[PDB]
């Protein structure tokens, strides 16, 4: 009837991986999600996801806030909507990676949230709660926990410049990043420092992934 | 109770055409269409209908976004309605014309939404999703299929003008269309090109309809 | 539980004249009113109060769309809010008037609404629908029946003028009014023409009314 | 299920101090609070908190309609939400104090709203009912019963100057206070006049508080 997320789509008996709406507790408008049913026994709300280069990431903070891209393709979930999901439950994070040489790894995180305690999420910038990692990308997003949002439009980071700008993406920055799957679709290695799709522990400051995909599911 | 469209009036025991309230999945607050009860069998929302050139069609994003004119006349429904109607089924599309010699003539496609895959449908430009024609006016949409929604204020076409602009409607227009059911009223066979209400598979590129009606039921 | 306007309060056993909680289809987070418990049997939600001069009337659009003042007083409840309640059912528009020497009248019109079939209300400026006069007023609404209403900073009227601004008030102005009743409250006989608190079948042009009050129930 | 405040939170057995997500009556989608289940029982909705002085409580109406902060820590829950909540029971009011040195007081008063009958709260000014004082701080809000919200940037106060902007806070303003818990956080006696987190009739004019604690439950 009326599903939170894609675990109680699964649950519901729901098997297949796809598009369906979900109905989250301050959000009762409800909104469509992209679903994993695979990973781990399924029911993963996907977030984010890069996987060719056909949708601009380097994007101010109102489409970071309210989403782009298309569910079926890349896209970007929004915060608004991500904090609808996580302050509903207790949420693991899920990372899926992969080079342009077949190569495929991940980070889970046992706790994953955006604004969870902030009254007003947007001003507060939406920020990051992750803890407890464990795969096989290695850890590149612990040092980002607390940072606030910041785009190129809205910089809320440690750093005497924005990050947003010099690393052409948009992420919880501190000074400035270990990773940045909001950055460029820079395809593999690239001369260019950090500004690409990074996760440092896995494949460096200089090389731009493939596919990545940041997805949820409670615990 | 809460009828999601014009379907559900017509199963519920409502027969005559007329204005209901309807409320979908991701609409709750629900508003009101004119459902007619007549056509095959009956239970089509309608979102576009010309008549008579009473209502000014040659508007903004905002106004194409948000509906415009009278239910019960000429009227544009809005795409945000549109987008909250389409995401909630698989629809049909039935379009109705008629030319100022008595003539009438129908298009039917076996599917159609609009931004249907969009995290952000406004963002994405409500692209068109249309397939499977029947009917005796011809085929004048399919070309249509993936544009995004263009207006005089906002060109997401695939013209080095704006179609909108040039064609004086707004559309899901290419470079620039074979349907132009949003153009100014100018009644019958006009000198100027394709800037009229053309259906260009029955009545050609410079002869505006007397009447057309757009409306969609689940299938 | 959710009563869609004052008639369901009565009649769910609440009798007393005040303040109370309703929800009409189209709006479902709801709103208060003041609703009269007392007048031809009762269940009458107010959307228009003047008494005392104490809130300023010459507002503009916004104002008036959002609603302004207190339940307890003068106020006006917001077209907005009016649209809601007169589109869920076939309304009766009832008119209270006091002059300031103890004298009292009213109209009762069988028919009432605002925007009944605006796709959206508000760019169409809230057209009135009023039929079917009855009481001891005399008529002064049935010529602004089909005027938009027009305020000192949004002219939709048949003058070349803005009737708000030329009346000082806010109105579905033709060209330009029998009714004022938003006017300044100029108390009793005065030398500026129409521009008070005006009933014309009752007290004329030159004759700021000491009290309204509009309120609407279903048939 | 959908307790409207953190009475219905303590009632249906949540005994533990902490954040519950709540839904008034013309708030429906719901928000987060945090809940005091200690003070006199329990069932306390927390709506401003002064305790360390991290946040900027220098805000303007946009922030103080809204909300800021954090619900863990230092906040202000905003005017929307105290207004969602004071309109849909009769609420009264708990104020806990604490100076430097160890103290603590309280103030109780037996009744407490916010925009209580206003159509719109936001125009209105999000004005103050309170009455029936009790406890050990003595009486410091009484005066400032029927007075609108003033901020740095929207000025509603009885004073020729602004009074939010003189004493670097945000309240609901006579000419000017006898209370001041918005104010800066100064940490404790300052020879700046009235500026700091001030409860007059406890600590005096020129005393900044170390704590703060504002929260209401129904009676
Ligand atoms: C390396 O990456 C691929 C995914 O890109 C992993 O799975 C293999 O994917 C390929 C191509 O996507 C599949 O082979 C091809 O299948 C298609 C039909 O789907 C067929 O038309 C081609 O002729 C070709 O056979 C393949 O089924 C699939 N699995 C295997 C065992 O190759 C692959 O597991 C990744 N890792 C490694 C170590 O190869
Ligand atoms: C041609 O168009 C008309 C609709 O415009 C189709 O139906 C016919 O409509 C006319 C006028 O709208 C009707 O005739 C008139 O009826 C009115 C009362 O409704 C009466 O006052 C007049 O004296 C006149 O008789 C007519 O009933 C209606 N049907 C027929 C059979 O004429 C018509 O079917 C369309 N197609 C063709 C091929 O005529
Ligand atoms: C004329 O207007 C009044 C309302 O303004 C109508 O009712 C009468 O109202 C007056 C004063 O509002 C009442 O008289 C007074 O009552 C108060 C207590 O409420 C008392 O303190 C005073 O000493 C005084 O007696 C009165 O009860 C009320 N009814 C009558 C019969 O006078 C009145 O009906 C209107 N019409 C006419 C034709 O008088
Ligand atoms: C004065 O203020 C304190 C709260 O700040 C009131 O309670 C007392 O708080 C202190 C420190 O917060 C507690 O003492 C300490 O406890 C911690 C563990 O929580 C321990 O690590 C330290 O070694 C130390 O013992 C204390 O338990 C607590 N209660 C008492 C009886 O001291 C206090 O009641 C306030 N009023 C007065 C008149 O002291
Ligand atoms: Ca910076
Ligand atoms: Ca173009
Ligand atoms: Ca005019
Ligand atoms: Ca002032």
């Amino acid at each position: 009837s009326r599903p939170r997320d894609c675990l109680d789509v699964l649950l519901s008996g729901q098997q297949d991986d796809g598009v369906y709406s979900v109905f989250p507790t301050h959000y009762p408008a409800g909104f469509q999600v992209y679903c994993d049913m695979r990973t781990d026994g399924g029911g993963w709300t996907v977030f984010q996801r890069r996987e060719d280069g056909s949708v601009n990431f380097f994007r101010g903070w109102d489409a970071y806030r309210d989403g782009f891209g298309r569910l079926t393709g890349e896209h970007w979930l929004g915060l608004k909507r991500i904090h609808a999901l996580t302050t509903q439950a207790a949420y693991e994070l899920h990372v899926d990676l992969e080079d342009f040489e077949n190569g495929t790894a991940y980070a889970r995180y046992g706790s994953f949230g955006v604004g969870l305690f902030s009254v007003d999420p947007e001003e507060d910038g939406y920020p990051l709660t992750v803890a407890d990692y464990s795969g096989t990308a290695g850890d590149s997003l612990l040092k980002h926990s607390g940072m606030r949002f910041t785009t190129k439009d809205r910089d809320s980071d440690h750093s005497e410049n924005n990050c947003a700008a010099f690393y052409r993406g948009a992420w919880w920055y501190r000074n400035c990043h270990t990773s940045n799957l909001n950055g460029q679709y820079l395809r593999g290695a690239h001369a260019s420092y950090a500004d690409g799709v990074e996760w440092s522990s896995w494949t460096g400051w200089q090389y731009s992934l493939k596919f990545s995909e940041m997805k949820i599911r409670p615990v």
